[PDB]
């Protein structure tokens, strides 16, 4: 997990998967700096978490 992989600060989001209102999400990766573990490579260098397209709020959710 987070644990044995020493990564950069996160890369900026990329465009969100839904341009509008509707729930979507967005796409992102990171550079791995350190691992703590040299046997096993850290695949967590992408992350996807929900988004909502501009004129949009959580004001609801």
């Amino acid at each position: 997990g987070s644990e044995t992989c020493i990564y950069s600060n996160w890369s900026p989001w990329s465009a969100c998967s839904s341009s509008t209102c509707e729930k979507g999400k967005r796409m992102r990766q990171r550079m791995l700096k350190a691992q703590l573990d040299l046997s096993v490579p850290c695949p967590d260098t992408q992350d996807f978490q929900p988004c909502m397209g501009p004129g949009c709020s959580d004001e609801d959710g």
